[PDB]
């Protein structure tokens, strides 16, 4: 297989899906992949891409990160939840995830983005919430450390949400890095967890970070800001850590036209190409981005767009406001206590 982008896709991730089929009156839509998908064939980003075939997360990779009940519950279905599609679904979203992660660790892909859903990044250990029901991500993970001895996994959650499931997968291990920047707002935000000061525990302690930008929409988070959380926390703490493998919860609910609570802030579409871009810096490349939040189906498409032809290789001021240098100088202050690049802030 060529070595270049990979992108992942299935079809059957549609039939997660209410039987009444409307979007308005359920937000984790089918349209949400299947508008990306097109968006990235008109564009012929597709063509330049190693489109991979995807499969089920078995039963035991699940439990890798949650309990057998919860995997039986939500990944059989004898005789939004589909009845008939869901358990299948949501397996199919761990199982693309997991394949393109393995694909890209291995050295057989430079990198790739997974068009998935239902998204993962809320699921705990025995609790789905959020519209996510399997950690994809965090299962991923489990595998890579598991089946591939992989040292040291970065995980950047960009998805305007914190987490929780993520945070709680790994906050005892110091061999992943979790790494959020979300709307925290002091805890009054959705889904309300993802202080600051939630740095892990055991082993664990200085590895998860939440770059949590607290101050509300006074004014709105927006280019200059994210850009600004990049380059004096993300960054610094990322190539410190020196990850071998990153993954990337890509949600694209940051993105202009988001109302709250589903957003509420100004990223444009083309700062994700930049973020990414700055991401691919690391760990030889090897960076995967899989699809967790993110409604707005033009903002999606464009972010998406944006993502993929920054792993391609292609390419395409500000002050960042005193809420959102008030919030990095809170997690600056947190973690200049664990890493050497923080120690004198
Ligand atoms: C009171 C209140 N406020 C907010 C939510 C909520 C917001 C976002 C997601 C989710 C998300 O983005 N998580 O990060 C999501 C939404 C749409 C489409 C896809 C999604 F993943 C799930 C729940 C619930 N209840
Ligand atoms: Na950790
Ligand atoms: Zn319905
Ligand atoms: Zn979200």
């Amino acid at each position: 297989p060529r070595f270049t982008t990979g992108l992942v896709y299935d079809t059957l991730m549609l039939k997660h899906q209410c039987t009444c089929g409307s979007s308005s009156s359920h937000p984790e839509h089918a349209g949400r992949i299947q508008s990306i998908w097109s968006r990235l064939q008109e564009t012929g980003l597709r063509g330049k891409c190693e489109c991979i075939r995807g499969r089920k997360a078995t039963l035991e990779e699940l439990q890798t990160v949650h309990s057998e009940a919860h995997t039986l519950l939500y990944g059989t279905n004898p005789l939004i939840w589909n009845e008939v599609h869901s358990a299948g679904a949501a397996r199919l979203a761990v199982g693309c995830v997991v394949e393109l992660v393995f694909k890209v660790a291995t050295g057989e892909l430079k990198n790739g983005f997974a068009v998935v859903r239902p998204p993962g990044h809320h699921a705990e250990e025995s609790t789905p919430m959020g519209f996510c029901y399997f950690n994809s991500v965090a299962v991923a993970a489990k595998l890579l450390q598991q089946r591939l001895s992989v040292s040291k996994i970065l995980i950047v959650d960009w998805d305007v949400h914190h987490g929780n499931g993520t945070q709680q997968a790994f906050y005892s291990d110091p061999s992943v890095l979790y790494m959020s920047l979300h709307r925290y707002d002091d805890g009054n935000f959705f889904p309300g967890s993802g202080a600051p000061d939630e740095v892990g525990t055991g082993p664990g302690v200085g590895f998860n970070v939440n770059m949590a930008f607290t101050g509300g929409l006074d004014p709105p988070m927006g280019d200059a800001e994210y850009l600004a959380a990049f380059r004096t926390v993300v960054m610094p703490i990322a190539s410190e850590f020196a990850p071998d493998v990153v993954l990337v919860s890509s949600g694209f609910d940051a993105v202009e036209g988001h109302p709250t609570p589903l957003g509420g802030y100004n990223l444009s579409a083309r700062c994700f190409g930049y973020l990414t871009k700055q991401l691919m810096g690391l760990a030889g490349g090897r960076i995967v981005l899989a699809l967790e939040g993110g409604h707005d189906l033009t903002a999606i498409c464009d972010a998406s767009e944006a993502c993929v032809s920054a792993l391609l290789g292609n390419e395409l001021q500000q002050r960042p406001n005193a809420n959102a240098v008030r919030s990095m100088e809170k997690v600056m202050e947190i973690h200049s206590k664990y890493w050497r690049c923080l120690q004198r802030h």
